[PDB]
């Protein structure tokens, strides 16, 4: 089997991805954010409380006649601040039109003010491994982890676009999707991610610095988070850029064009284009804007989020050995 989503983003910033997603019978479709970086399908509900719950689609299992209760179990996650939680049922979970079976849907009791003033998430889709998943007593599969075995190659495929949609392809490969050849490079599992280790980078047209930099292939993370010598070296190419403590991250004149920058994948390189890497006005009016590249300094891990993954075709291999792929469009 195979499945293939188109993902729109939720502003025009970019600043995340929704995807259809059908559950239950009749279906119920819900918009979900897609993230390769946790491991949970959880949804607004029924069960949410009222006040938490401001423009959302909700999931009613009520409704549905394949939904099941599992009994006794719960979840709870803490991301960047936010959290929810709730109980759990299993119910059928479609995506582009690949079919799972009794799918842990997690059904959100109570989320963070985040997650309530985002009118355009109704949940998110978790694609990172399952070992990651908060489910207890009896923790839960992945929506990947329960279709690899049915999918026509255990794969899928982020493709996202800049201001713009793009496509989840579940169990193949969209050789028409990109350009070149796609570089695999090796997975580490052993935090839950799919992480990786880059080869270096570039700024602009600068010449290339090669440095291994390890990090998670993200799609729920919107920038990209990088060693602050990094990170440094990138703004000091923008005139006027600077670190603002109140802002919380680098900051630069909204006058300015900014430079590309590199990032390698093993003996490739992926280029995300100056604009990518504009996040707009730190507050409405202003004439200072927001970097798209800032530092990862506390938090504790590199994250190639949206900024660099929309730049690329992205492989999520999950063979026996799971690998990354990396291809230019
Ligand atoms: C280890 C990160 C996992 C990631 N899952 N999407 C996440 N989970 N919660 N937030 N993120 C992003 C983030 C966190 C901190 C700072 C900036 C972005």
């Amino acid at each position: 089997s195979t499945g293939s989503a188109t993902t729109t983003p939720i502003d025009s910033l970019d600043d995340a991805y929704i995807t259809p997603v059908q559950i239950g019978t009749p279906a119920q479709t819900l918009n979900l954010d897609f993230d390769t970086g946790s491991s949970d399908l959880w949804v607004f509900s029924s069960e949410t409380t009222a006040s938490e719950v401001d423009g959302q689609t909700i999931y009613t299992p009520s409704k549905s006649t394949t939904a099941k209760l599992l009994s006794g179990a719960t979840w709870s996650i803490s991301y960047d601040g936010s959290s929810s939680s709730g109980d759990v049922y299993t119910d059928t979970v479609s995506v582009g039109g690949l079919t799972v079976t009794g799918q842990a849907v997690e059904s959100a009791k109570k989320v963070s003010s985040s997650f309530t003033e985002d009118s355009t998430i109704d949940g998110l889709l978790g694609l990172a491994f399952s070992t990651l998943n908060t489910v207890s007593p009896t923790q839960q599969k992945t929506f990947f982890d329960n279709a690899k075995a049915s999918l026509d190659s255990p794969v899928f495929t982020a493709d996202l676009g800049y201001h713009a949609p793009g496509t989840y392809n579940f169990g193949f490969i969209d050789t028409t999707a990109y350009t070149g050849s796609i570089t695999y490079t090796a997975v580490s599992t052993k935090q839950g991610f799919w992480e990786w280790t880059s080869t270096g980078y570039a700024v602009g047209s600068g010449t290339f610095k090669s440095t291994s930099i390890d990090g998670i292939a993200d799609t729920g993370t919107t920038l990209l988070y990088l060693p602050a010598t990094v990170v440094s070296a990138y703004w000091a190419q923008v005139s006027g850029a600077k670190s603002s403590s109140s802002v919380g991250g680098y900051v630069f004149p909204c006058s300015a064009t900014l430079p590309s920058f590199t990032f390698g994948v093993g003996s490739a390189r992926i280029v995300i284009p100056g604009d990518y890497i504009d996040f707009g006005p730190i507050s409405t009016g202003s004439s200072s804007c927001f970097g798209g590249i800032q530092s990862s300094a506390g938090i504790g891990i590199n994250i190639f989020g949206d900024v660099a993954l929309k730049a690329a075709f992205v492989v999520f291999n999950g063979a026996t050995t799971p690998t990354l792929g990396f291809a230019s469009k």
